[PDB]
C-alpha cells in the first residue's frame, strides 16, 4: 500500500491556477507579449516563478535588462498576492478536505510538493495547514519542477520513499516531476493537456481514498 500522498497546490487544492494565469497573462501584455494564451499557459503551470517569466519572455524573443527582470517578477507575485487575500476554506476544490481527512484516519502521509512561495499562506487562508506533515519549502531544492527534487523532499520530509508514493498534479512539469521522483502520477484535467499514458481525472471530485487505492491496486 502507499504510505504518502504528496500534493501540487496551484489547481489540485484549489483555483489558483486560474490566478497564476491571469496574473502572467497581465504582465506579459504591460509588456507588449500578447502570446499568454491558455494553451501557452499549459507550459507555464508547475514551472517555477523566474522560469515562468523568461519562458514568457523568450516565446516573444524578447530581452530586459537584470533589473527589470526582477521588477517583472515582483509585479507579477505582488498582483498575485493581492489577489488571493480573500481566497478561504470555501474555495478549497470538492473532495480535497474528505481526502486529506481520510489519509490521515488510514496514517497515510499528506506533504506539500508545491513550487509556489505562496504556498503556506495559502493553506492558511484555507484552514489546511493542520491537515500537512510537511511542507517542502520550493526555496531548498536546487532545481524547481520539471525536476523532481521538490516531491523527493516532500517524501523525505515524511519519511516516505517517493517509490511508496502518489503525486497529484495538475500540469505538465509537475507530472514530469513526480515521474523523475519514483511515485506515480495521477493527473487532474484534460488528457489533451496532460497526456493519455497516466491515470487522468476530469476534476478532483474523483480524488478520493477509495479511488487512490483504486489506482494503486491496477498499477
Ligand atoms: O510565484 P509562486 O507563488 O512562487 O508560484 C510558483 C509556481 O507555483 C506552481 O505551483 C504554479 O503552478 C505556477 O504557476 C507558479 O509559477
Ligand atoms: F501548481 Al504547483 F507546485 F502548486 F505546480
Ligand atoms: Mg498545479
Ligand atoms: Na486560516
Amino acid at each position: 500500500m502507499f504510505k504518502a500522498v504528496l500534493f501540487d497546490l496551484n489547481g489540485v487544492i484549489t483555483d489558483t491556477a486560474e490566478y497564476h494565469f491571469r496574473a502572467w497573462k497581465a504582465l506579459a501584455e504591460e509588456i507588449g507579449i500578447n502570446g499568454v494564451d491558455r494553451q501557452f499557459n499549459e507550459q507555464l503551470k508547475g514551472v517555477s516563478r523566474e522560469d515562468s517569466l523568461q519562458k514568457i519572455l523568450d516565446l516573444a524573443d524578447k530581452k530586459v535588462s537584470a533589473e527589470e527582470f526582477k521588477e517583472l517578477a515582483k509585479r507579477k507575485n505582488d498582483n498575485y498576492v493581492k489577489m488571493i487575500q480573500d481566497v478561504s476554506p470555501a474555495d478549497v476544490y470538492p473532495g480535497i478536505l474528505q481526502l486529506l481527512k481520510d489519509l490521515r484516519s488510514n496514517k497515510i502521509k499528506i506533504a506539500l510538493a508545491s513550487a509556489s512561495k505562496n504556498g503556506p499562506f495559502l493553506l492558511e487562508r484555507m484552514n489546511l495547514t493542520g491537515y500537512f506533515d510537511a511542507i517542502a519549502d520550493p526555496a531548498e531544492v536546487a532545481a524547481s519542477k520539471p525536476a523532481p527534487d521538490i516531491f523527493i523532499a516532500a517524501a523525505h520530509a515524511v519519511g516516505v520513499a517517493p517509490s511508496e508514493s502518489i503525486g497529484l498534479e495538475d500540469s505538465q512539469a509537475g507530472i514530469q516531476a513526480i515521474k523523475d521522483s519514483g511515485a506515480l502520477p495521477i493527473g487532474v484535467g484534460r488528457p489533451e493537456d496532460l497526456g493519455d499514458d497516466i491515470v487522468i481525472v476530469p476534476d478532483t471530485s474523483h480524488y478520493t481514498l477509495e479511488f487512490l487505492k483504486e489506482v494503486w491496486l491496477q498499477k
